[PDB]
């Protein structure tokens, strides 16, 4: 459930949805930039502010680890990103977003 | 340490190195194919048997989560793959290998 909500929050640029699956100790690396806790919710506000369109293309899963391939669109420009998450107790604990 | 050994085992096609950082409950998904425990060591034997050349290009990290971008070469053919790992207690617990 948490994993689906994570994707929907990005795809819809919905910070309040992302708040539901984040914890204060959620750790995220966005291409080397570190964000913790509510900073992850702010990351999503920035998606919405910019008008970024995220689309899930495909994913795999092993236990509590998920790996997503997504495209991000911004100003007629489409690019591929890999997004890795660890889920525990209905919360996203760690997140990595990396440019391909 | 475990994370570096994981990469070196792939890059060098060394099953015995991979044995050092795997546990019996290590779970791996290789593009939807599930491997557990010693099956991960056998995955590396298959790399070496085939003559596959893996090269780490870049990586990021958030807590115990690592995400690697690697190229794999095989028969004059080079392709990009994303490799996500979770490390705990010096062991790889979960692994995902996904084609880009
Ligand atoms: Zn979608
Ligand atoms: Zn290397």
């Amino acid at each position: 459930k948490a994993a689906r909500l994570f994707i929907e929050a990005l795809e819809k640029g919905d910070p309040e949805l992302m708040r539901k699956v984040i914890s204060p100790d959620t750790k995220m690396s966005d291409n080397g930039r570190l964000f913790t806790g509510d900073e992850v919710v702010e990351y999503v506000k920035e998606i919405q502010k910019r008008g970024e369109v995220w689309k899930l293309v495909s994913y795999e899963k092993a236990g509590n680890l998920w790996l997503f391939l997504v495209t991000v669109k911004n100003n007629g420009q489409e690019e591929k990103w890999a997004v890795a998450i660890v889920v525990r107790n209905g919360r996203i604990k760690e997140v990595i977003i990396m440019s391909i």
